[PDB]
């Protein structure tokens, strides 16, 4: 990945200027890497992926058509209620990494 | 190297909390490394290892024997101004690097 410092400029600035929810790493670090597993992967999206969070959007399709072909495929979901939002707040910070360059 | 924090600890504080010359790395970078050299070793020694900074300590062995077999071998060293030793000043702050968990 170091190959690209751009991304890991803004990377390093969510990460040391938030705090919690949008501090979150977007890439994986090396120990959860290792940790992660299908059953993980499984039980997150089953908690995550409700109705109240699909959208189905279309650049070119007619409404009736996608409409019929997408509701039967989609009306059987659960109505589980919008969890709430993760909030976080934002602090200074101030991240430097040495390295080859 | 990171087998052993304490080490790391005390050269990431020199480097940190010095300025020029005692800021100077004792473990040798990776590019100082690639950069190294047999001439270079040679013209540092032949520069530094002279007379006037030279001390031969003998811990149980009488003065007079050190002294007539160390003479007839160090004697012809060359007499050289001894060059000043460097500045440094201390004003520093932080250090900090992201390694295991």
């Amino acid at each position: 990945l170091s190959n690209n410092p751009q991304g890991l400029l803004l990377e390093a600035i969510h990460s040391a200027g938030y705090s919690g929810a949008l501090a979150y790493p977007l890439l994986a670090p090396e120990a959860a890497l290792n940790r992660l597993d299908g059953p993980s992967l499984e039980e997150f999206v089953a908690e995550n992926y409700t109705a109240p969070r699909m959208v189905l959007a279309a650049a070119g399709v007619e409404h009736e058509e996608l409409v019929s072909i997408a509701e039967p495929l989609l009306s059987d979901l659960p109505n589980v209620p919008r969890p709430d939002e993760p909030k976080s707040v934002y602090v200074g910070g101030d991240f430097r990494r040495h390295g080859e360059s």
